[PDB]
């Protein structure tokens, strides 16, 4: 496997390169959030994708909007999406790593409005 993983009010993340362990069937991840700068003004979302889909989710993932979750609905291109937290929250994806192969790439991000280019990391397989 688990990260521990935060964002602050930089539009920054810590861990912008997660690996997860084959000897473990589900991997979870917990978002927290540090200063107080709202889900309006810094909120951080942690969606996974491939660097092949990233293009949507960030897109059309800001076309969605706030409630939608800046992150579309259905989106078969994330395999795991926390919501979008600010200040003060904490939240966590539970997922399988079945979802997952090996030797693809797969990044994360945060699908608010022009974070995703200071916040992405990578997750390669194990
Ligand atoms: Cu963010």
């Amino acid at each position: 496997c688990s990260v521990d993983i935060q964002g602050n009010d930089q539009m920054q993340f810590n861990t912008n390169a997660i690996t997860v362990d084959k000897s473990c069937k589900q991997f979870t991840v917990n978002l927290s959030h540090p200063g107080n700068l709202p889900k309006n003004v810094m909120g951080h979302n942690w969606v996974l994708s491939t660097a092949a889909d990233m293009q949507g989710v960030v897109t059309d993932g800001m076309a969605s909007g706030l409630d939608k979750d800046y992150l579309k609905p259905d989106d078969s291109r994330v395999i795991a999406h926390t919501k979008l937290i600010g200040s003060g929250e904490k939240d966590s994806v539970t997922f399988d790593v079945s979802k997952l192969k090996e030797g693809e790439q797969y990044m994360f991000f945060c699908t608010f409005p022009g974070h995703s280019a200071l916040m992405k990391g990578t997750l390669t397989l194990k």
